[PDB]
């Protein structure tokens, strides 16, 4: 029998349990509902309210997260104010020994009863299956939408490759894989980059393209909003820390950009495989400053093309989840020092450097609750 955490962090008073509750309580899945220091009370009281409900919904205060990553000597990994507190719910639900968790934003619902059941993908074992392969390395998700103007691509997807993604082939081909992550896709507000919000404004009406899992060599961002991560993958979805500053420019809002990049690359070395497609949500556009997005996210997309093509040239070791994120993040030490370009200041290189010890950092935590 699967059992399966569903991880929110927010802010807000709690309303979304109201309409989360529903797909969650039917199918006995678990909820950890991580606050910040500015949550109000509203969401502890939503929490309790919805808990004899029926849902296993559990939320625990800034004081009982600092006692827990006090003990396992971790006390100024994850910050405050911040959405990075998400780690705090992947720890709990690796340490209570959960097999799936989901990640959600606070933001978007389940579109379909069987959601649960369709992000428990990532427990079905390795089987021989359609495979999709792209002659360029990449793989398109929102390809497999109807959004409403024009094509988008994922936030995250690199730039350098968008023009003559066009003009790539797609293949699929039965081959052993197992999918250990599920992206699930978003109706509504896609989630492109703010670049892409600006300009086009996209509106996804339809999950009409199913699903895909990509082979070996083929990439496509994963985001934290909607994605189920097997527990032996967990170790490599540390939701980066954002903050650092790019020629002087604080980056922010692409923590689960580099999540989901690193526990892909960490997975196909593995001989593991990202799935794409149900279970689909929907994410109402509730807009704000936009513009403000933008200056948050440049200072990451100014940097994520040369990382990424360095990231194919080096081999990783490693035999787990665990082993493999601590080659990576010394593989990202080294390429911090080879890569060249205008915005490679002498910040940008140490933002690599800093986030590779707060990986080996959260690693080592890992091993601590692992150890007893």
């Amino acid at each position: 029998d699967i059992s399966t955490a569903v991880v929110v962090t927010t802010i807000s008073d709690g309303g979304f349990l109201d309409r989360l509750a529903p797909a969650l309580r039917d199918a006995g899945a678990r909820l950890i509902v991580i606050p910040d220091r500015n949550t109000g009370p509203a969401l502890f009281a939503a929490c309790e309210r919805h808990r004899r409900l029926g849902l296993d919904v559990v939320c625990p205060s800034v004081a009982e997260q600092q006692d827990l990553l006090e003990r396992l000597a971790v006390p100024d990994l994850i910050p405050y104010h911040s959405d990075n507190r998400r780690n705090v719910g992947y720890l709990m639900a690796w340490m209570e020994g959960f097999d799936v968790i989901v990640s959600m934003d606070d933001d978007n619902l389940p579109t379909t009863d069987d959601f649960v059941e369709r992000h428990q993908v990532v427990c079905q074992g390795p089987r021989t299956q359609p495979v999709t392969a792209s002659s360029d390395g990449w793989f398109n998700n929102c390809a497999l939408l109807e959004v409403e103007p024009t094509e988008v691509f994922p936030r995250g997807f690199p730039f350098h490759a968008r023009p003559a993604h066009a003009q790539a082939r797609t293949s699929v081909c039965e081959r052993p894989a197992d999918v250990r992550i599920n992206a699930g896709l978003w109706l509504g507000d896609p989630d492109v980059d703010a670049i892409t919000r600006l300009a086009v404004r996209p509106n996804a009406l339809a999950h009409s393209g199913g699903s895909v899992v990509l082979a070996e060599g083929t990439w496509c961002p994963v985001n934290s909003q909607n994605t189920a991560v097997h527990r032996d993958a967990l170790p490599a979805y540390y939701f980066l820390r954002m903050g650092q500053p790019v020629d002087g420019v604080p980056m922010e809002r692409f923590g689960d950009i580099f999540s989901g990049y690193f526990v892909q690359v960490c997975a196909q070395h593995l001989g593991h495989a990202v799935r794409f497609g149900d279970p689909v949500v929907e994410h109402p556009r509730n807009e704000h400053d936009l513009l403000d997005d933008l200056h948050k996210e440049v200072p990451a997309v100014r940097l994520l093309d040369d990382i990424l093509d360095h990231l194919r040239d080096h081999p990783l070791e490693g035999g787990d989840y665990l082993e493999t994120y601590e080659s990576l993040s010394y593989a990202l030490q080294e390429i911090a020092e080879r890569v060249n370009g205008r915005a490679w200041s002498p910040d940008a290189r140490a933002f690599l450097h800093r986030s590779a010890h707060l990986m080996r950092s959260w690693t080592g935590a890992l091993r601590t609750v692992a150890g007893t």
